């Protein structure tokens, strides 16, 4: 029913841009992120990553508390500006930068902590957007992409667990449909002088494939050989149930808003070709590859990268969609036919705890791409009013504690009963932190960041509830 193998990964996830502050300091040149966060009304609470956690200048500290909770593993990201300020190819290298991360690197393996590393977690260089629209030119993008990750892959071989792009869904989508998040383009004119919210986000997603599929090439043709490891992309995607049970169309809806949201960019990965079901409603706005494209791209994943966190019931439309349209022409909903809930509400609008989703995706994935070995790199959850609680009732954050038992124990069965392959578990996230257009109100921690008194650290009772919870799961032999 529930066991997981002796080798099993778990610990905790981050992301620069969301934990590290120092957004000026040792060279670090802007990303989109600090650009965004200047223009008045996009983050809800007029707050940017300057400052954050401090983790920048508190590796140490960080450590430390990772070692304290029992984690064998930790993900994180390169802010890419970082090393390369000005993003290019061309651009002068940051060595302060790159030597940051390599001792960072050497300092987690010292504590015995297994780093896995996501080289874009959103905050590409602003330089390159400005120059050639980042992701929108392919050619440019592509190359400038595969540079950066050349350094890093050479600057940082002890990591043997590389992802390239963290959730391309929320940069195509939310960066270039609706705008919501960095660069926040849309066709909207009263929130962007630029966009096209029917065409930038289909050519972003095409143009992130080709720069993933050549930073893979290049890992396995000249870094696997000597280094090892493994590399690949990390996406993420909400589970589905039907509206109307008894109704087919909803049912069959139900793997379309799966087709639309992952296999985007999990067909292309696993089959060379973009879902049917996308090509069909989105004609020529949704590029083609060429042959060498396909190449390329077909069989770019050595393990899949998955962040997961609800589920939608969905209800099919009827009818042609609008130009504009994302989901596939479906709406989704956190209430059914019957009235029956996928869970309460949580700080994150669109959150809503359903465990038996993540067995049920974590299933569907599985058995359309052939049973590859899976890295869950994100889980977890918010929990309202977090922020305005007093400090002992945010520390008791039971509602967190059950949402990590019961969506550990759903992968432990679809492991142990349904035979996926998982073989690593990241909690979203060790710290409280800068979430995006959210700002800081949304805590996603299993600890307390303490922002006005220097980003203290305080352990809530979930961060201590993993280790126990993985001892009564992980074999011994
Ligand atoms: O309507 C788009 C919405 O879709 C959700 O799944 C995203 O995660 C939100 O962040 C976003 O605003």
């Amino acid at each position: 029913s529930m066991s997981l193998p002796p080798d099993f990964k778990w610990g905790f996830a981050t992301a620069a841009y969301q934990i590290e502050g120092s957004v000026n300091e040792d060279g670090r040149g802007p990303s989109i992120w600090d650009t965004f966060c200047a223009i008045p009304g996009k983050i809800a609470d007029g707050s940017s990553g300057a400052v954050a956690c401090d983790s920048y200048k508190r590796t140490k500290e960080d450590i430390a508390l990772l070692k304290e909770l029992g984690a064998n593993s930790y993900r994180f990201s390169i802010s890419w500006s970082r090393i390369i300020p000005l993003g290019g190819r061309n651009d002068p290298i940051n060595q302060k930068g790159i030597d940051h991360y390599v001792k960072f690197v050497d300092d987690l393996i010292e504590a015995g902590i297994t780093p896995f590393i996501t080289l874009f977690h959103w905050d590409l260089p602003d330089a390159l957007d400005k120059r050639y629209g980042g992701f929108l030119n392919k050619e440019e993008f592509a190359a400038d992409f595969e540079n950066y990750a050349r350094i890093m892959f050479k600057a940082i071989p002890k990591c043997k667990h590389w992802i390239t792009f963290n959730e391309p869904w929320c940069s195509a989508i939310l960066g270039y449909n609706t705008g919501y998040f960095a660069p926040g383009h849309t066709s909207d004119r009263s929130k962007s002088p630029v966009g096209d919210s029917a065409r930038e986000p289909w050519i972003v997603g095409h143009n992130i494939l080709i720069a993933h599929a050549r930073a893979v090439k290049a890992y396995r043709e000249d870094f696997k050989p000597t280094q090892g490891g493994e590399i690949g992309i990390t996406l993420n995607g909400d589970a589905t149930l039907p509206w109307d049970p008894e109704d087919p169309a909803d049912i069959e809806a139900c793997d379309r808003k799966i087709e639309f949201a992952i296999s985007w960019f999990a067909d292309p990965i696993y089959f060379g070709k973009y879902p049917d079901s996308m090509r069909k409603q989105l004609g020529d706005r949704l590029p083609e590859f060429t042959p060498e494209e396909v190449a390329l791209v077909k069989g770019s994943n050595d393990f899949y990268g998955m962040n997961h966190y609800t589920a939608n019931y969905i209800k099919h439309k009827t009818g042609v969609p609008p130009e504009d349209d994302f989901l596939g022409n479906l709406e989704t909903l956190f209430y059914n036919k019957y009235g029956d809930c996928i869970g309460p509400e949580t700080q994150s609008f669109w959150l809503r705890p359903h465990a038996q989703g993540f067995r049920d995706l974590l299933n569907w994935l599985s058995k359309r791409y052939g049973y590859p070995k899976i890295y869950v790199t994100e889980n977890g959850t918010s929990l309202k009013g977090e922020n305005d609680m007093p400090l002992e009732q945010v520390l008791e954050d039971d509602f967190r504690v059950k949402y990590f038992n019961d969506y550990v124990r759903a992968m432990a069965a679809a492991v142990a009963e349904d035979g996926c392959n998982v073989r690593g578990y990241l909690a979203w996230s060790l710290l409280d932190n800068f979430e995006w257009a959210e700002g800081y109100e949304t805590r996603f921690g299993v600890t307390y960041v303490d922002y006005a008194n220097d980003q203290k650290r305080y352990p809530k009772k979930s961060a201590k509830s993993l280790k126990p919870l993985f001892d009564s799961l992980i074999r011994k032999e």
